[PDB]
């Protein structure tokens, strides 16, 4: 599914996303945004070292899911990467919760310190009723 920027908002707010571990709602549209232009469906294969993101945060099999083709991967979110590809996006939501209960924060995905941090992430919410 590619949610649209508002609907996405109110998805993640109802989720139970905004201020979780002090993280805002438009940090993470910022975040969606960037990693899947907001994809359920994104997928990005790291030829580099054998691991995939996915969905619309682009998570990690190496740590996060476990897919069976990753060697020596772990599976810290406790679910099969496919659950990250789903039209709901209450597990990848979970995940993502998951993640960052660690010590880098939202930080642990260099897309967001690349494109989010120190900017006008405003943008990303105003409208949305959030």
């Amino acid at each position: 599914k590619v949610f649209e920027r508002c609907e996405l908002a109110r998805t993640l707010k109802r989720l139970g996303m905004d201020g979780y571990r002090g993280i805002s709602l438009a940090n993470w549209m910022c975040l969606a945004k960037w990693e899947s232009q907001y994809n359920t469906r994104a997928t990005n294969y790291n030829a580099g070292d054998r691991s995939t993101d996915y969905g619309i945060f682009q998570i990690n099999s190496r740590y996060w899911c476990n897919d069976g083709k990753t060697p020596g991967a772990v599976n810290a979110c406790h679910l099969s990467c496919s659950a990250l590809l789903q039209d709901n996006i209450a597990d990848a939501v979970a995940c993502a919760k998951r993640v960052v209960r660690d010590p880098q924060g939202i930080r642990a995905w260099v897309a967001w310190r690349n494109r989010c941090q120190n900017r006008d992430v405003r943008q990303y919410v105003q409208g949305c009723g959030v």
